[PDB]
């Protein structure tokens, strides 16, 4: 509909895959080459689904800051046949407050769904599902689940990952540029 939505667009169709665990669907980001993220509850094996392709995993690191607390972010590197568009230039450098998000949902339930979500918090602590996590981020959702993995964006900026809500707010996992320098 607008500037928001557009951005949001743009980073769905050419930067997310369906991911398929044990523990059910996820939108996944692509971040660059091979590498993507996920919500570590989506307890990432040996194997993943890819768009309904057995896919190998070849690493999988669930992210803890330095006083060993939660994230809720998982890189994976994926075996598979073809790159990521390189999206690493539109990742947050610090933890911050926005306005004017729109959290973006692709799944076989849940078709190309763009949430405006409004103005996010930085957070921070969040007992989440019993898990203490650190940078978190919080917007109003008044709503249900099948939103896990779903990106949140600004104009111009990738800023996080949808992990959880509590019926009123949801809540996601930061995204920031020092996840993936390599
Ligand atoms: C139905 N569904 C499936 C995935 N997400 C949703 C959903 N519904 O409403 C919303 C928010 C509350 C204001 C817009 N999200």
């Amino acid at each position: 509909m607008g500037p928001g939505f557009d951005f949001a667009q743009a980073i769905m169709k050419k930067n997310t895959v369906i991911a398929r665990t044990e523990k059910g669907e996820f939108t996944m980001l692509g971040v660059y080459d091979r590498v993507a993220v996920i919500p570590t509850h989506a307890s990432v094996g040996e194997i993943i689904y890819i768009n309904d392709v057995e896919t190998r995993v070849l690493d999988a690191c669930a992210l803890r800051d330095l006083t060993d607390t939660n994230l809720e972010i998982t890189i994976v590197k994926l075996d598979r046949n073809q790159k990521f568009r390189d999206i690493r230039h539109f990742l947050p450098r610090c933890e911050d407050d926005y306005n004017d998000a729109v959290l973006s949902v692709h799944t076989s339930k849940f078709p190309n769904m763009y949430i405006p979500v409004g103005q996010v918090t930085n957070y921070g602590f969040l007992n989440l599902g019993g898990t203490p996590t650190h940078r978190i981020l919080m917007y109003n959702f008044p709503t249900r689940a099948g939103q896990c993995g779903g990106v949140v964006t600004t104009t111009g900026k990738v800023i996080g990952i949808h992990v959880g809500g509590n019926g009123a707010q949801g809540f996601a996992a930061m995204l920031l540029h020092s996840y993936f320098t390599d």
